[PDB]
C-alpha cells in the first residue's frame, strides 16, 4: 500500500544530521540525492537482508509516489523494508547500518 509508505516515511523519518546520527556525512548520506538527507528514513536495500541504507525522506517518499523499484537493488518498494532508527546502526567495520530489532 503506497499510503501506508508515504505515512510511514513522513513520521518514521528523524534529523539526518552527523551532529545526531554521530556518523560522516558519507556514511549519513541519501544514495538519490547524494547529499545530507537533513530529515531522511531508515530503509532496507532489500526486506529479507541485514542491510540497511539511510535515504532522503522527500526524494524516497515520491520515488515511492512515482510507482519507480527501489534505487539500489530495483526490487519492490514496500512498507514492510521500512523500518526503525534502532534497526539501522551505522557499522564502521561493515560500512553499513545493521540491524538492533530482528
Amino acid at each position: 500500500s503506497q499510503e501506508s509508505i508515504q505515512n510511514k516515511i513522513s513520521q518514521c523519518k528523524f534529523s539526518v544530521c552527523p551532529e545526531r546520527l554521530q556518523c560522516p556525512l558519507e556514511a549519513i548520506q541519501c544514495p538519490i540525492t547524494l547529499e545530507q538527507p537533513e530529515k531522511g528514513i531508515f530503509v532496507k536495500n532489500s526486506d529479507g537482508s541485514d542491510v540497511c541504507t539511510l535515504f532522503d525522506a522527500a526524494a524516497f517518499s515520491r520515488l515511492v509516489g512515482e510507482g519507480l523499484p527501489h534505487p539500489l537493488t530495483r526490487e519492490p518498494i514496500t512498507a514492510s523494508i521500512i523500518v526503525k532508527h534502532e534497526e539501522c546502526i551505522y557499522d564502521d567495520t561493515r560500512g553499513n547500518f545493521i540491524i538492533k530489532g530482528n
